[PDB]
This record gives C-alpha cells, structure tokens and sequence, in this order.
C-alpha cells in the first residue's frame, strides 16, 4: 500500500485470540484439535503421507502469542488448513470430522465482526457456493452446485446425463479417451477473491466492496482511507 498498514504483534493477539478460545471452548469438538497430531502415538502412521503442512490449535496460539503473523488473514488461513487436513484426512462419518465441522461452524459466527474491527469487510475465507458449471455436450447444458459430473483436466466438464473435445468454433478438435475422465461432484468452494485496497494495503473481497455502480479508475480505496 501507499500507507501501509502494520499490525503490530499485541493489537492482532488481542483481536484475534478470542476466536480461538472460542474452538478452544468446545468440549468435545476441540479436543482432537487442541495438540499437535502425533502420528505414532495416535497409530495413524500414514498420516504425513496425507498431511503435508499440520496445523493445530496449539500452535496457532503459540504463533499469536510470538507475533508470527504479519496480517490476520495469515490467521485465518491456519484455521483453515486446520480443518481441511481433518476433512481430508478423516472420513465422512468419523467423530474428528464431525467435530471439524462443529469448530468450523463456530469460527466462521465468530470471526466477521472481528476482522471488521480490524478495518476489513468481514472474516469469510470461502466463496457461499460452489460456482455453475458449463457443459459440454449441449449449449444451454450447465452443472448445478453439489450435481455430479465428468472432468478431464479439472476444465472439459460433462454432467453425466449426456456423457471430440474443444473450447472455440476455430479450435481443431481433439479425441480424448472417455474413460480417461474423473466422476467429481460440483461442491467444492473456492476463496472469495480479494483486491487490496491502495492505500493501507489491507486484502478485502472484491464482493464485499466493488458495487454494480462505482468506478476506481485510480484503484481501489477502502471505506477508511477514504
Ligand atoms: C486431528 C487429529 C488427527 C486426525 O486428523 N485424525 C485423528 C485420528 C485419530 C485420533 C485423533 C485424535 C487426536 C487427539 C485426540 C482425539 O480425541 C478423540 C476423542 C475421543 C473421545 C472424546 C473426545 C475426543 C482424537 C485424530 N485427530
Ligand atoms: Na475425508
Ligand atoms: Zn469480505
Ligand atoms: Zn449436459
Ligand atoms: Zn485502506
């Protein structure tokens, strides 16, 4: 930024260190969550295979209290990979799962108003819905959210109904293998993208704070550098 803002250890641990004792407070939910994952102990030897960048509660405190973040979305970013390795590591109908999920509905009460005293928009990491689809063996053909379909390449999409690929009229086509697909189901949600505000630097969402009616030829400025 221009005017760069700097958080300064104290003021992001003071903002910051009640949402985490708000997970911190959950009993049971917490309770897989409040140590580092000791693979040999808990007998999940595989699970470095799986996880390759652990994240605990534990060790999100020890970062606040040692001033090991520059920004607070560095924060929620830890909580986050916090819960996506126990999404990805545990099962569907596993008790850490479902507590994950617990701690994960918790956070995402806690942190908006939070990161708004802070000067962003809100705290929400995650896009509210997966994005439509485009398919490709009809025209008007889209995959809904949550819908299952067939993708090469994570880009030539086919709702599975209506599963010589190409993606202009000029485009030489190309005959990919069917059989050479992945089934996938269309709920995955992305980061809700950012641009940083000018002056102060801070990341807010662009749609929390770019409007159908406002130009910024100049850049984006927010609401409090204004
Ligand atoms: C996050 C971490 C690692 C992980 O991804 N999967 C996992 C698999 C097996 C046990 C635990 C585990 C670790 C510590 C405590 C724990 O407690 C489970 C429990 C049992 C009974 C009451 C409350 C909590 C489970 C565990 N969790
Ligand atoms: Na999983
Ligand atoms: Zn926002
Ligand atoms: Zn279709
Ligand atoms: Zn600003």
């Amino acid at each position: 930024g221009s005017r760069k803002k700097i958080f300064k250890p104290e003021e992001l641990r003071q903002a910051l260190m009640p949402t985490l004792e708000a997970l911190y407070r959950q009993d049971p939910e917490s309770l897989p969550f409040r140590q580092p994952v000791d693979p040999q102990l808990l007998g999940i030897p595989d699970y470095f295979d799986i996880v390759k960048n652990p994240m605990d509660l534990s060790t999100i405190k020890r970062k606040l209290d040692t001033g090991q973040y520059q920004e607070p979305w560095q924060y929620v970013d830890d909580v986050w990979l916090m819960f996506n390795n126990a999404w990805l590591y545990n099962r569907k109908t596993s008790r850490v799962y479902k507590f994950c999920s617990k701690l994960a509905e918790v956070f995402e009460q806690e942190i908006d108003p939070v990161m708004q005293s802070l000067g962003y928009c809100c705290g929400r990491k995650y896009e509210f819905s997966p994005q439509t689809l485009c398919c490709y063996g009809k025209q008007l053909c889209t995959i809904p959210r949550d819908a299952a379909y067939y993708s090469y390449q994570n880009r030539y999409h086919f709702c599975e109904k209506c599963f010589t690929l190409g993606d202009d009229p000029s485009q030489p086509q190309t005959t990919i293998s069917k059989d050479q697909f992945e089934k996938k189901k269309n709920d995955t949600l992305d980061p809700e993208p950012f641009v940083d505000c000018k002056e102060c630097g801070r990341k807010m969402h662009q749609i929390c704070v770019l409007h159908y009616d406002i130009i910024w030829p100049s850049g984006f400025v927010c609401d409090n550098c204004l």
